[PDB]
């Protein structure tokens, strides 16, 4: 594959000449990637220090869980009163509750 | 530019590979930094320092 | 003739 | 110029070979002419002619 290697070398040289003419930096992307990889390494080092310090349980458990949109309001006692009344009425009629036990007194 | 693109395609060379890797690592930096700012908002600057 | 085909495509 | 140089390197072509040979032959002309001028200053224009 000497001839194909020679052609690949020639094509690389022509590409580099064209990039130089265009003022194109082929290695700029790799440079930015390497800098960002170093930044990832140092931020990850900070995170592993905080993890070794506080611990996996502490770091995982300080995760935020509250949000205003996720709150659930219950105020329809006017409806649940009638619901409970009908439940008790039908239970007594069907014979679930034969006697006025403390659970029936609590529901009352 | 067109001749350069032809030569790169012949050479099977990805001119955008470095940029793609950089954008991936930038997203990784962003998410690790988000984790760090969350830990800072939680414990505080004094505690973390 | 893969290499010569590649050269012909390049040209 | 850059593309021409790339093609010459690929072809194993020495663009400066002719100039180098010319400078060598020019030095040879210079030294042979120095010998001739010495012989002319020595025997004389009349004798040499």
């Amino acid at each position: 594959e000497e001839i194909t290697k020679d052609h690949k070398v020639l094509a690389r040289q022509q590409l580099q000449v064209l990039a130089r003419y265009l003022k194109m930096d082929l290695d700029n992307g790799e440079r930015k990637f390497l800098k960002e990889k170093d930044t990832v390494a140092e931020l990850q080092a900070q995170l592993d220090y905080l993890n070794a310090e506080l611990g996996e349980f502490f770091v995982n458990g300080v995760a935020t869980s509250f949000s205003r949109k996720k709150a659930r309001t219950f105020d329809s006692s006017w409806n649940w009163a009638k619901q409970s009344l009908l439940s008790l009425y039908f239970e007594i009629i069907h014979g679930v509750l034969k006697n006025v036990d403390r659970e029936v007194v609590s529901e009352a």
